[PDB]
């Protein structure tokens, strides 16, 4: 219900898990007036074809402040086209506002991918792909899920979905048995949450980022596949993130207990939205 000829290219946003996302103004008038919005499109398989159309009707079905808005799409080679939000990634956002952003802040953006995960979780939902990357701010006091490419639906009868064929994934964000067994969760889901907590109180250091802690206490000599393997046994032998610089540790508490290694202890997101506010409160 978009027309082609009608978007107007401004400048690319950035590159997500298969395509890209470019910043477009739509003016079906051809005159200068017409919102700026954000356009995903494939780099095109049909394996990736079939997954487009999942995460354009999954993003159809989501309405949410906390989520990032559907707007429609753009048949001719299918183009999602979504709200712009000028502020860019979470990510970017820390890095550049770093000085202005107090612990409290921080907590209120944790407290919004609560909130907005725990609706995720209403639809039998599973993210798989919570990183600060894959949150956008819509301005200093909302943040907004973006990018729902990885995500998949639990089938009516199953808690969990296992992921066939695990292309190159971001390991550091994955629970164990999602790097053992494939099995994706709410539980896995909270563990990630709990890597992007983590992220947050790191204010995205180069050398504090998940990566780089993890390649520090496997050894920078080790390469390949054999990463996931001693990333695997590391996790298993209770290897974790380092409590952050400056995080105090209640804080500290929430990450370790979402990196349970049993997934029935791992908390709920209703429980993170309120632990993660009092906190908040008592500040
Ligand atoms: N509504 C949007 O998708 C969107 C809106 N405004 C934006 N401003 C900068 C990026 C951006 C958007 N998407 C970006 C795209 C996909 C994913 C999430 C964003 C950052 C990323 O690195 C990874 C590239």
């Amino acid at each position: 219900q978009f027309e082609e000829r009608h978007l107007k290219f401004l400048q690319q946003l950035g590159k997500g898990n298969f395509g890209s996302v470019e910043m477009c103004r739509y003016d079906p008038l051809q005159d200068n007036t017409g919102e700026v919005v954000a356009v995903k499109k494939l780099q095109s398989t049909e394996e990736h074809l079939r997954d487009f159309e999942r995460e354009i009707e999954i993003l159809k079905s989501l309405q949410h402040d906390n989520i990032v808005k559907y707007k429609g799409v753009c048949y001719s080679n299918l183009k999602l086209i979504m709200e712009y939000l000028p502020y860019g990634s979470l990510r970017d956002y820390l890095q550049a506002h770093a000085e202005r952003i107090d612990h409290i802040k921080l907590l209120q953006y944790t407290s919004q991918i609560c909130k907005g995960m725990e609706y995720l979780g209403t639809k039998r939902y599973i993210h798989r792909d919570l990183a600060t990357r894959n949150i956008l701010v819509e301005n200093e006091n909302r943040v907004k899920i973006g990018d729902f490419g990885l995500t998949k639906v639990l089938p009516q009868d199953k808690e969990y979905y296992k992921v066939k064929e695990p292309g190159e994934s971001p390991i550091f964000w994955y629970a164990p048995e999602s790097l053992t067994e494939s099995k994706f969760s709410v539980a896995s889901d909270v563990w990630s949450f709990g890597v992007v907590l983590y992220e947050l109180f790191t204010y995205i250091e180069k050398s504090k980022s998940p990566p780089a802690e993890f390649m520090r206490m496997i050894g920078n000599d080790k390469q390949g596949q054999m990463i996931v393997f001693h990333l695997i046994e590391l996790l298993k032998n209770n290897g974790r993130l380092p409590r952050p610089d400056g995080c105090p540790d209640e804080i500290y508490m929430i990450m370790t207990e979402c990196w349970n290694n049993n997934v029935n202890q791992r908390p709920s997101f209703r429980d993170l939205a309120l632990r993660v506010d009092q906190i908040r409160d008592n500040m």
